């Protein structure tokens, strides 16, 4: 009897914005983190198990920050341990938009 | 019949809806932000822009898997109301000096 | 005396977010700023003078945004001038994660 989903999503971006600040130099990270999140099955992403993980992570990432990449990598495996295949208009209208963005640098 | 402050609250709602979902792609939110900022002196307070921002807030809410559609539509509408004004000598130096010093941090 | 700390996080993050909107072609700028402030001296960040700075930089950044970088740059100077200068496990985790990501290509 558990759905923590929104607390998890609030708690992901907790940690994610901790990364965007900290892994500045290697852009490949943050999308890779967002990746393992969305590839992971919805049951887990909404579970209470996940909530204690993002928490014990967020606590560690705050407690000792100089270790951030351990925590990231840890979360990336945890998210990897859960998974699935994925995937029309809202797919399209996103491609068209980020093209326009990149076109403007 | 000046709808200005009513519209900002409406946009910043949408903008914030977007910060949450699309924080995935960070390029997006400040895009939308700037298409709104680069938008018209007047139309930004209008009942017309008020209806728009409301219906798009309706279906960004109503069907929120179809979001990016609505981010396009809002962009296009703001894209279709603009002006102008594009270089300040001191802010070009500061930018490039800093930017390069961030690189030299690497 | 006095200690201004919690308003200085509020004035910083206000700027720091104003920057996220107008320096978007340069994802390195904000995390740079964000971190110039972390390394920044423990006490200085509480001080009234740093509240005094953050108000004028916010005030100019709102008044003359064609000048934004004069101000981002300037905030960095003062913030650099006050510094700590303050992780063997991290090197591996960063590396193996970076390499997992390159391999994920």
């Amino acid at each position: 009897k558990k759905c923590y989903k929104l607390e998890n999503e609030k708690l992901f971006e907790e940690f994610l914005e901790l990364c965007k600040m900290q892994t500045a130099d290697h852009p490949e990270v943050v999308p890779f983190l967002y990746n393992r999140q969305q590839r992971a099955h919805s049951l887990f992403l909404a579970s209470a198990e996940f909530c204690n993980i993002l928490s014990r992570v967020l606590s560690r990432a705050r407690s000792r920050p100089a270790k951030l990449y351990v925590y990231i990598n840890e979360l990336c495996t945890v998210l990897k341990a859960h998974s699935a295949k994925k995937k029309p208009e809202n797919r399209i209208a996103k491609k068209m938009l980020l093209e326009e963005i990149k076109a403007n640098l």
